[PDB]
């Protein structure tokens, strides 16, 4: 069937590698993990959007699960970010234009990703990003009821206050804030915080609005202004994506 040609990731999570059809010579990638995975599949099977890695289907050979995803040939968008550096302006606001939609989209169905960050973020032949690896999704809305979600999910470093802090809280703002983060990377190279909290130094430096300091000097004041309406620690005063879209940086062409 397919031709499993080389590694293109390995973790605790699985591997993931490229396949290429023996016929057609077609390129897929194929999540390979030993058995989470049902759910993953689940949510997969719910989607479509340009955004969006898309499934193609699974296969269970025992206790092994084989994903066929769309490949995606740019690769992670952690490896854009130069460190220290980031990556040019209008690169930044175009991935974050495409990051914005897909998180529009998913939101739109009751999805909400809890792991967004610049390694489950693709970028395909074109440099279109693609949101990846939907092994902590989950739903938060049912027929026009939400859910508040209580789960500790995600990395420190992009994860958004209210998640340590808080007994339950809203999914979308979490992944609003994530964006943020994912954002102020591609700007300045260089994550802003090891923890949302007030006991992290930089955190605090932010709250007391020393962007004199790294990696906010970095940053344009145009896209910072972006920054202050989304990193804002109460979810409630938070920047919503439909806000997001009227933002002057948002909408500045490049
Ligand atoms: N779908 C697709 O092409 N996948 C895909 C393609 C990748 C890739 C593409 C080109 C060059 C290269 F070195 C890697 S990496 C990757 C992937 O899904 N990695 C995951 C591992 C878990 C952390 N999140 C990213």
């Amino acid at each position: 069937d397919w031709d499993l040609v080389q590694t293109l990731g390995e973790g605790a999570y699985g591997e993931v590698q490229l396949a290429v059809n023996r016929v057609t010579e077609e390129a897929v990638a194929v999540k390979i993990v030993d058995m989470n995975i049902k759910k993953e599949i689940c949510i997969n099977k719910m989607l479509n959007h340009e955004n969006v890695v898309k499934f193609y289907g699974h296969r269970r050979e025992g206790n092994i699960q084989y994903l066929f995803l769309e490949y995606c040939s740019g690769g992670e968008l952690f490896d854009r970010i130069e460190p220290d550096i980031g990556m040019p302006e209008p690169d930044a606001q175009r991935f974050f234009h495409q990051l914005m939609a897909g998180v529009v989209y998913l939101h739109g169905i009751g999805i909400t990703h809890r792991d967004i960050k610049p390694e489950n973020l693709l970028l395909d032949e074109r440099d279109n990003l693609k949101i990846s690896d939907f092994g902590l999704a989950t739903v938060f809305r049912y027929n026009n009821r939400e859910r508040l979600l209580n789960k500790m999910c995600g990395t420190l470093p992009y994860v958004a206050p209210e998640l340590l802090k808080r007994r339950e809280f809203h999914a979308e703002p979490v992944d609003v804030w994530s964006c943020g983060i994912v954002l102020t990377a591609m700007l300045a190279g260089e994550l802003p915080w090891d923890q949302p909290s007030d006991s992290c130094q930089e955190y605090s430096d932010w709250k007391e609005k020393k962007t004199y300091l790294n990696p906010w000097k970095k940053i344009d004041s145009a896209p910072l202004a972006l920054l202050h309406k989304i990193l804002v620690e109460n979810p409630s005063a938070r920047i919503t994506i439909p806000d997001i879209k009227k933002d002057r940086w948002y909408n500045k062409p490049l």
